[PDB]
């Protein structure tokens, strides 16, 4: 895998467009969360060194994931996407019935993400949704 180029403000971005979509459908906000966010990273890297996106790699599910540093969240939910610009990617995951789900969602109060961009033209978010007990 080519090195990571910062993207913090890649996901200010899109954080911030996320919160302005569920503001406007008058769901509940979304405080971003630490632990969701090192989950999110620490899969990305390991979606883009496997060359997949998958929501089962290894074995493992989201909320497996979640729970190996925080076992309080109980309800969770995941979307990825790869190859798709900053500025297109809500409404790719809009246009899909299961992505639109989650990003609509009022089941959880958390969310956490990570996109991985690389040298080699790696592209990768992963974003996080979860509640705690």
């Amino acid at each position: 895998m080519g090195h990571k180029i910062d993207t913090k403000e890649d996901m200010k971005i899109l954080y911030s467009e996320i919160a302005e979509l569920r503001k406007k459908l008058n769901l509940n906000h979304l405080e971003i969360d630490d632990t969701l966010e090192k989950v999110a990273k620490e899969y990305a890297i390991k979606l883009g060194e496997n060359r997949t996106i998958t929501h089962t790699l290894f074995g493992t599910t989201p909320m497996q994931r979640i729970h190996k540093y925080d076992q309080s969240f109980n309800l969770t939910r995941e979307i990825l996407a790869s190859g798709i610009e900053l500025n297109r990617v809500v409404n790719a995951w809009l246009n899909s019935p299961s992505h639109k789900e989650a990003l609509i969602n009022t089941d959880t109060d958390k969310i956490g993400g990570y996109r991985l961009k690389t040298t080699d033209n790696i592209d990768i978010f992963v974003v996080l949704f979860g509640k705690r007990k």
